[PDB]
């Protein structure tokens, strides 16, 4: 489940990085447009006034694109942190999952343990505790039955 | 003019980095408040001073550093308690056979 | 302890946001310096 999550988060982080880089390219191009209007203000309702108005518009668009790139950077950083957390959890799951089983043991586990879903993936520990509690109840009842049998046999 | 335009970019990038730091701290603060309410929902139950004294004499004081690892200590105490429960119960069963 | 962590993270987040605001202001000031340079070029 964590490896599926990690692949999905790799795709998500790649897409977010692509969007942030696209906005970075647009912002750099908008700064280039600002420079173009700024230089045309000088190389030329006069032509200079029109170039000045174009420069004002270019700077406004530059500010807008920078503020959008900030949100894109936020998204990229959040997704990177989520991917890091997913990898951290996946390494532990792999370490505990690497202990292996035999198919008899796997039949026994599946017949009483579920195939946890991805959405429940972070919460998997508490479900394990619940199943542990069930097994514990079975043990702590069967042992008492053994006690009774011992008493009668004596 | 070109020098100023060049200088602008580093400040922009550092502003993005500050945004990242602020967002990380905000996320940690929000999750800390969530866990605070989560623990308080249980902390509401309280204790009577004899019970609290017994707990202190049997449980270590949780420190801020121990905050992420609290469940390890709690489960260790629970498992030791279960070990003692089974041991004393077995001895009680032994004495039950004796009495029979 | 979560309340204590909240107390610490409050100051940390406040300082982080103050640094972010300072960086935004300095970025605006650098763009203003670009404006000053363009004005000086216009004069000459």
């Amino acid at each position: 489940l964590w490896r599926e999550k990690i692949n999905l988060l790799n795709a998500r982080l790649a897409e977010a990085q692509t969007s942030e880089e696209q906005l970075q390219s647009q912002l750099d191009l908008q700064k280039k447009v600002v420079s173009d209007c700024m230089q045309r203000y000088l190389q030329v309702d006069s032509d200079a006034s029109v170039a000045k108005a174009k420069l004002d518009e270019a700077q406004t668009i530059e500010s807008e694109l920078d503020k959008q790139l900030r949100a894109a950077n936020k998204v990229t950083n959040v997704l990177d942190t989520e991917l890091t957390l997913a990898r951290a959890a996946e390494r532990k799951a792999q370490q505990t999952a690497q202990q292996g089983m035999k198919e008899e043991e796997r039949e026994l586990c599946a017949s009483h343990f579920p195939v946890v879903t991805l959405e429940q993936l972070p919460d998997i520990r508490d479900l394990e505790r619940q199943h542990e509690r069930g097994i514990q109840h079975e043990i702590e009842r069967v042992k008492a039955e053994l006690h009774r049998l011992n008493i009668e046999l004596t």
